[PDB]
């Protein structure tokens, strides 16, 4: 009789398995069925969203940390104050993830932390190794990324299994909220923010000189052929795809794809391609102002209007604590969100995992806002716009700029209400 | 004894509803089916590169119009048999026939799973408020256009949203279906996406009468009848906002009617309770429709040959046939099905069955798939000549006249 409903995003090889598999344990102790549904990253603001204002939906939601703010400003998440407590409170997380617990400003907890995850870029070390580039150089620095990109446009080396060149970095122009996460790096280098306090109010700092340096960069690097104009169309799961099949030399991505590398095709990975036998990690290089990279990964939220709320609690203190923290990032290959987590084997023998666990230091966050679900959607659409200047060759500064003040205009009005 | 089989994303639990659908094969055989789900975002690379590297499953979902471009590259294993098997060429309707081969090739190398076409969900609550005849919406182009104003006046709010809807919304990126969307406007004004001329195929998305067409359907948003936001979203996202109750009309396929009657499914919002089909209206020159689906190919690398094409044959065979079409929504690919009574008894499927007579595809070409990817691409940027408040005549021919250079090529190679 008793059971569950739990909504997760694609976090691992098979989704829905690998879920049920994690909680089998509780299911067992507990005699309840917890019936899990997957919504891709795409459709999941809209599916939660929905949720939020039907009054109908499953117990926890999967919430990425960018959104914890945007539906607890909706009033329909449950304080899991209690959770977090019996979990070893604010000494238990890193304090970045202890922020995304909750709306700025607010008295009450209406998240537990899950995973964590930042980005860092893959390349291909038989790529590299073929132009002449040293890693250690080219992840240095803005001019070094430059540097390193253009001796791969050069290189004669072609993928084994292709038989054809690599782009030299592939990077998604369309749909995904990846499109934001992979620019603020370069915004946060030049010593720009996607919004600041004005007012005593939040709006966009797209538009700001630092912001636009940092965005014209980036861009400018499709403009000079280091990304091709296909890369400009694509979601993240394409890009991800694309240097599977062995088509980019470079790409951005978070801590799963070390895992994903090590599991065969039939199963969810890319052991079978040669970029699996050929997988280096570097760091974002250092920008003008300094080295940032996005820190991110999910929390689970109980909505208010669960039939089911105190077996939920014990569901979400079972998920949020150790033996199920260090459980599901073996099998996701995201970090724990649990600090107490990061010193088990499987994430502190992993060498490239310790390049991304390293990375955390620059790690940056967005503030944890009502209207973020709204900026990201409007982020993600004005700068898909800004890669078609790209691709249509129309990319100058002032073209930027009037793309960025149409970008802040929208963002204002999603921050405002 | 296994079968690996790669599978898109044809039913609300994908794997989950494949594994149901083959448990009586395994049982009968004492074999296991091992199934992977790819999404059609990333079905062609994962496809290609199978092709490509010799490294694969025995068997996977091949969506009709790509059935010519990977038959081209010869890792397909002949299947005649198994069609015979099934009945042969009388078994199936003249159009599924077509795509069990590329087009001019001696032997099938895929096998009919599921058939598919497309026309117009509308809100029967959202007409009614605006006072549009659906017959009459649906009917013509003037008919839509006008019916699209009406709904775009309308102080009709969801119940749920307590918002307007957007009158229409369609994905203007990423999807397969930013081509198969943009067909029938192109078909009805008497255009092709290509064209036999000087002995080769080429594009004709820069013909006068595919320019026309074209120009009517992105008029639809440059008029406010489409939100500025639809033309950054993909197929899964207005699936999505139309299931939210955002968007009063959307194109799509049979499925729908099936994640409607099914619980969170959309079957507990009000666009369920509230759902309407309607074919594609006739355009000037003609009334038009994509019809598509998906087959099954085996690669000629399968180590399990005759295995995998006893799975053929059972997931081709009427049993199966009807089993699936009924978990996915889909309509069988085998011409017996069609006629099965509880397809028969579904008045919105009963809707698509008929609008078959104006069902039209791509021909089965080697290098559809470059066409496809290239096609949604200079589409997806006519889309943002719209959001950018560039649309006109001389901007569409320009990107239409890219769009042709670039094709031509994929047609020569890749
Ligand atoms: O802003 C929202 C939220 O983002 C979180 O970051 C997400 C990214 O949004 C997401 O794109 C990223 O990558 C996903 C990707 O979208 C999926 O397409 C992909 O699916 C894989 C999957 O691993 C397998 O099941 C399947 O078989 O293969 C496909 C590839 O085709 O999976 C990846 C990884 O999940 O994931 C990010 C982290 O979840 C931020 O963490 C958060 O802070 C933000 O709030
Ligand atoms: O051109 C290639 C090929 O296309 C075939 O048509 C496909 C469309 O490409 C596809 O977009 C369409 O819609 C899919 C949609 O993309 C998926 O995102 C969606 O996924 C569902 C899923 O089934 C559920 O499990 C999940 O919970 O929700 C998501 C929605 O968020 O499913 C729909 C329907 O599968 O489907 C078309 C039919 O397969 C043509 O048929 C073919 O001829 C072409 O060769
Ligand atoms: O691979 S699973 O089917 O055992
Ligand atoms: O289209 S390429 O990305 O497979
Ligand atoms: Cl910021
Ligand atoms: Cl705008
Ligand atoms: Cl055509
Ligand atoms: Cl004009
Ligand atoms: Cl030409």
């Amino acid at each position: 009789q008793k059971t569950l409903e739990v909504w997760i995003m694609p976090n691992s090889p098979q989704p829905a398995e690998d879920f049920k598999a994690l909680v089998a344990p509780f299911e067992k102790a507990h005699g309840v069925e917890v019936k899990v549904t997957v919504l891709d990253w795409g459709v999941a603001w809209t599916k939660i969203t929905t949720a939020a204002t039907s009054g109908v939906g499953p117990d926890l939601t999967q919430l990425g940390t960018t959104w914890v703010g945007a539906i607890s400003a909706m009033g329909v998440l449950e304080p899991v104050d209690d959770v977090l407590e019996a979990l070893g409170g604010e000494k238990a997380y890193l304090p970045a993830v202890w922020r995304t617990t909750r709306l700025e400003g607010a008295r009450q907890a209406t998240a537990v932390p899950w995973f964590s995850e930042l980005r860092a870029f893959y390349y291909r070390t038989d790529a590299l190794k073929a132009a002449g580039v040293n890693p250690a150089e080219m992840f240095a620095s803005w001019q070094g990324f430059e540097a390193g990109l253009a001796r791969l446009k050069a290189s004669s080396f072609r993928d084994p299994e292709t038989k054809a060149p690599l782009a030299p970095l592939c990077t998604p122009g369309k749909n995904s909220w990846d499109v934001l996460h992979n620019a603020a790096p370069w915004i946060w280098g030049a010593g720009g923010e996607i919004v600041r306090q004005a007012g005593g109010r939040w709006q966009s700092a797209l538009n700001s000189p630092e912001s636009l340096e940092g965005l014209y960069f980036f861009l400018s690097l499709a403009q000079k052929g280091y990304v091709p104009a296909e890369s400009l169309e694509k979601n993240t799961a394409q890009i991800e795809a694309d240097f599977q099949a062995g088509k980019c030399a470079v790409f951005a991505s978070g801590p799963w794809m070390i895992q994903r590398a090590q599991v065969p095709e039939a199963k969810g990975g890319f052991a079978e391609r040669t970029a699996a036998k050929n997988l280096g990690v570097a760091p974002y290089p250092a920008g003008p102002k300094g080295r940032y990279t996005f820190f991110g990964g999910s929390n689970l939220a109980l909505f208010n209007f669960s039939k089911n709320k105190p077996l939920a609690k014990e569901l979400l203190k079972y998920l949020g604590g150790p033996e199920a923290q260090v459980r599901y990032a073996q099998m996701t290959g995201m970090l724990p969100a649990l600090r107490s987590a990061w010193s088990d084997p499987s994430f502190q023998q992993n060498p490239l995992l310790r390049t991304f666990i390293q990375a955390a230091q620059f790690g940056r966050t967005y503030p944890s806002l009502a209207g973020w679900g709204g900026v990201e959607n409007l982020a993600v659409q004005h700068l898909g716009m800004a890669w078609d200047l790209v691709a249509q060759g129309r990319l100058t500064r002032e073209a930027l700029k009037d793309l960025m003040d149409k970008a802040s205009a929208a963002i204002n009005q999603a921050l405002r209400h």
